[PDB]
């Protein structure tokens, strides 16, 4: 499978700025032609952990890329660690190894490659999450489909602020969206 | 079925202002009592294609109506073209229009018809999409259930901008919501 | 089952400020590891029915708590009435009470208890609903998971305004979100 996730375990699984500096809590759940997605992010390390824009005003956005082969396995030059990401059983993920989740991938027809044809804005799903769950502390999470090259399919999360933040931990609220499946 | 959609093909399928001037990319996917919906809009023609509010400040909202008989077939005086809209098999629809679509329709109990009784606002699901996928360029998408007359069921999208736009193509981001099913 | 709901009937089922003063229209629908949730609120009685902030500027937020035992039955010191809340069969509920809908519950792993650790903000799902479906009249709906004590699981809705409202009926638009299931 119903579900292809990174375990909810919060053992860091994502490399933004330095090795295993973050936990991306992505959960994809197939309902026929739509994948239902729930996403969250805890930076625990280095750049992007604590934000001081009085210090570093240049720092106010970053990116996490998920790339996939013709089959839909995570290509290990994705920001996300390949081991934790696999179809879920219970509190774990069937262990074994991931293979053949096509149609967990976003539809190429619906969400074309940049090369294949002129892209429209339906490729994108803007959402807003909140740092520390504080209403005064929002940030944007622009999810973008099959727009990376060096892969057959992409999901790519772009995080951005626009507010000058002084000592704010980048741990987000949950956000939910859907996209159209390849099959 | 799982899914009732307009093909993602982007061959114009919707009549807002003039014949086939737009592509409504609606995708309904039944999860028991809830329909999970993903919606997008590309205007390609005439009024509402390029927005100049310096020229036409009066122009900042329009409407797309989906009407359904007792059975849940699109009544062909809906803004959406009746041919492209049918239960999905592959990237097409078996290309013979459906007969038994009910319970893709929004619940009359939950979302009543405009009776004498006190009407509550739970009929409505406000969302925000973004023109050209630009954060500076938002617009509203008020989805409204079973409030149109001359039909048994309605889904109706109301698009509005508070913002004075100078030469902006009305092509939207994806937006996802859910409603309660009739059956 | 697919669905665990409060009937869509407008018969008050929730106690905010005084006995049965409100109708919470909560609808949980299991798609594997994610619950897809649709929520609405009609206050019909007493404090929080009509809002005058010229009169009572102190009044601009309130809370509805859903509590669950190890098994996932609503504990009857929840704001929501235990009788109307049960797995859906037609537009009714088989009128025989459920025990142990676990995995309609939010995951403890994902959404931990306030257990003496660093708590992260992924517990929370901020949304905005609109009073009377009027764009000028928004309110916030901070949904928060497993953060209440005297229970094994919690869903808790926090409603807040920040705008001075003069004679506004607190009846909301629908709002849709998802959380990760326990199992």
């Amino acid at each position: 499978t119903r579900t292809l996730w990174t375990t909810p375990d919060t053992s860091p699984n994502c490399t933004i700025a330095q090795d295993k500096d973050s936990k991306l809590t992505l959960v994809l759940t197939k309902c026929g032609s739509q994948i239902l997605a729930n996403v969250s992010l805890i930076v625990v390390a280095g750049k992007y952990h604590i934000i001081n824009n009085k210090n570093n005003p240049e720092i106010k956005s970053f990116t996490i890329k998920l790339l996939f082969d013709k089959n839909g396995v995570l290509l290990d030059n994705s920001n996300l660690g390949k081991t934790y990401w696999n179809f879920r059983s219970g509190d774990s993920n069937v262990s074994t190894a991931y293979e053949k989740a096509i149609g967990f991938m976003p539809n190429l027809v619906a969400y074309p490659k940049p090369s294949n044809s002129k892209k429209y804005a339906r490729d994108i799903v803007y959402g807003t999450i909140y740092l520390g769950g504080k209403p005064d502390q929002p940030a944007v999470i622009k999810t973008t489909f099959n727009q990376e090259t060096g892969c057959e399919y992409s999901i790519t999360f772009d995080f951005s602020w626009s507010k000058t933040y002084e000592n704010v931990e980048f741990e987000t609220t949950s956000f939910t969206f859907s996209y159209i499946a390849q099959q």
